[PDB]
């Protein structure tokens, strides 16, 4: 697995990507790693923001599925032509798989200007694949066609360039300290999990835990933010704001409508509280908790042209699709997507940003009753 260490790159806020090759002879592409979706899709036309794109004409092994795909988010989208071809990961396992590939031929607010990636690898399950669950996800094909074990793990670091590791088929013990604690994957569609309790600085939000998961809680490497449902976010913010009364900031800041700034080397770590999410455990009435920091939910925006100060963005936000454990959470931890056992493991990351005031943690066991009631039907 040392071959795969440090095989992810990126820039702050623009996601983590891995090098992949498609077609024969191999075309090299940088591909976004995204556990919040399930299509393998790559740029296939010369959109001006793209360094590189898939040229199906150069590939002996390409096969057209003679079907299209239309994949919208909030305005919005990409649109493509389906096929299969041969696919490798240079700094991954030593195999080549025949995989479905959506050749992207039109898009809107998908590709990012200034970024170094040209596609997206959806690592979640067939249920959320487009246009339907019959389109076999890349990782399914990988596992089905080779002897790679059915799991992958992610260490997302981040510092400007970010870096990390996607270990495919296994676990690298150099990448974490202490023990892995596992929470069940509640359903194989997104990587759905259940939060059973939330503490800010070590204080419960006394909230019907069923809310914390309204209507979803998911682990998503493609999202920068820790994202909370309206009602939970409203209460979430209430306590973070009061935890941090020492100094004040605007209404918009908490709604991600304005960024906040301090001078270089003058930020208050400690005027902000820790977040602890207790996740459902492997055993009835047993949980564990993961604890992050404001360094994780306060992300230092590199270069605003309108300031030379140290400006950070509030990384927590609302949703109607639900909770989203994104880069804010995942950068604190080594995270193991144990598909074979339907569970996701969290351990303290060997690369997380710490000191000797406070530190990221994964602790258990705790006793939590009615953790099923936290799940939404
Ligand atoms: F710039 C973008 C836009 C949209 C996406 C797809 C999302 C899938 C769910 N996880 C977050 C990303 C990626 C990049």
């Amino acid at each position: 697995f040392v071959e795969m260490v440090d095989n992810l790159r990126g820039k702050s806020g623009q996601g983590y990507y891995v090098e992949m090759t498609v077609g024969s002879p191999p075309q090299t592409l940088n591909i976004l790693v995204d556990t919040g979706s399930s299509n393998f899709a790559v740029g296939a036309a010369p959109h001006p923001f793209l360094h590189r794109y898939y040229q199906r004409q150069l590939s002996s092994t390409y096969r057209d599925l003679r079907k299209g795909v239309y994949v919208p988010y909030t305005q919005g989208k990409w649109e493509g032509e389906l096929g299969t071809d041969l696919v490798s990961i240079p700094h991954g396992p030593n195999v080549t798989v025949r995989a479905n590939i959506a050749a992207i031929t039109e898009s809107d607010k998908f590709f990012i200007n200034g970024s170094n990636w040209e596609g997206i690898l959806g690592l979640a399950y067939a249920e959320i694949a487009r246009p339907d669950d019959s389109l076999e996800p890349f990782f399914d094909s990988l596992v089905k066609q080779t002897h790679v074990p059915n799991l992958f793990s992610l260490q997302l670091c981040g510092a400007a360039s970010v870096g990390g590791s996607m270990i495919i088929g296994g676990i690298d013990h150099s990448l974490y300290t202490g023990s892995l604690w596992y929470t069940p994957i509640r359903r194989e569609w997104y990587y759905e999990v259940i939060i059973v309790r939330v503490e800010i600085n070590g204080q419960d939000l006394k909230m019907d835990c069923k809310e914390y998961n309204y209507d979803k809680s998911i682990v998503d490497s493609g999202t920068t933010n820790l994202r909370l449902p309206k009602k939970v976010f409203e209460a979430a913010v209430k306590s973070i704001k009061a935890a941090s009364s020492t100094e004040k900031f605007p209404d918009g800041f908490w709604l991600g409508e304005q960024l906040v700034c301090w001078q270089a080397g003058t930020t208050p770590w400690n005027i902000f509280p820790v977040i602890s999410l207790y996740l459902m455990g492997e055993v009835t009435n047993q949980s564990f908790r993961i604890t992050i920091l404001p360094q994780q939910y306060l992300r230092p925006v590199e270069d605003v042209a309108t300031s030379q100060d140290d400006c950070y963005k509030f990384a927590i936000s609302q949703s109607s699709t639900g909770t989203v454990m994104g880069a804010v959470i995942m950068e604190g931890f080594y995270v193991v997507f144990d598909r074979a056992r339907k569970r996701i493991g969290f351990a303290v990351s060997a690369c997380h940003v710490h000191d000797e005031f406070r530190t990221a943690a994964v602790e258990g066991p705790f006793v939590t009753l009615d953790m099923e009631d936290c799940g939404y039907n």
